[PDB]
């Protein structure tokens, strides 16, 4: 059958939460990267761009753009978005504020300098007093290896995938909460998850200096 068709740049970016998704559900996918504003052009003048931005996913015969619409599709054709509606309302609230932290650490690097640290300090607050809080609830609640309904969810992937990237802007964060350093534990020793994480994955890095010179070629901006 198809294989999912990933295009993006050479970057996180908007794109990593689906290599994630993917990933964890043992899914190959490939990667298309675009490597100038010319390649963006490209995709934009032949239609297959419905907002003219990607990320754009090949699937199931779809020309899919818009994260949410990707990821919501992947999850549920791999089973992980629970089972039934009061599941999904569930993992979607938990997801959501995932989300809303996760955009705020997607924009540091295009933040003015004037401001960053500024950002920062605000986004550590939300993280200590707002966000881990609330998941560290949800776990003690039903103290179970998963968010919701005892098995891997999308929730447990997203989740997991920010811890990554918290520990990335300050290690001491996590420190208070033990319940969300044990699922970072052990949903990376899932064994699709581990072979994500190894080298070679589709997994990408954090932006660098030359990484952000090429988005603002791609992008203009
Ligand atoms: N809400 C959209 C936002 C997509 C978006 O902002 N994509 C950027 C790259 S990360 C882009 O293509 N920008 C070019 C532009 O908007 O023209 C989504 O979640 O996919």
């Amino acid at each position: 059958a198809e294989k999912p068709k990933l295009h993006y740049f050479n970057a996180r970016g908007r794109m990593e939460s689906t290599r994630w998704l993917l990933a964890a559900a043992g899914v190959e996918f490939e990667e298309k990267f675009i490597k100038s504003a010319e390649d963006l052009d490209k995709l934009r003048n032949d239609g297959y761009l419905m907002f003219q931005q990607v990320p754009m996913v090949e699937i199931d015969g779809m020309k899919l753009v818009q994260t949410r619409a990707i990821l919501n599709y992947i999850a549920s054709k791999y089973n992980l978005y629970g089972k039934d509606i009061k599941e999904r309302a569930l993992i979607d609230m938990y997801i959501e504020g995932i989300a809303d932290l996760g955009e705020m650490i997607l924009l540091l690097p295009v933040c003015p300098p004037e401001e960053k640290d500024a950002k920062l300090a605000l986004i550590k607050e939300k993280i200590k007093n707002r966000y881990f809080p609330a998941f560290e609830k949800v776990l003690k609640s039903h103290g179970q290896d998963y968010l919701v309904g005892n098995k891997l969810s999308r929730a447990d992937i997203h989740l997991v995938e920010l811890l990554y990237y918290v520990e990335e802007l300050d290690s001491s964060l996590i420190s208070s909460f033990p319940l969300l350093k044990a699922l970072k534990t052990r949903i990376s020793n899932l064994p699709t998850v581990k072979k994500f994480l190894q080298p070679g994955s589709p997994r990408k890095p954090p932006m660098d200096e030359k990484s952000l010179e090429e988005a603002r070629k791609i992008f203009r901006f």
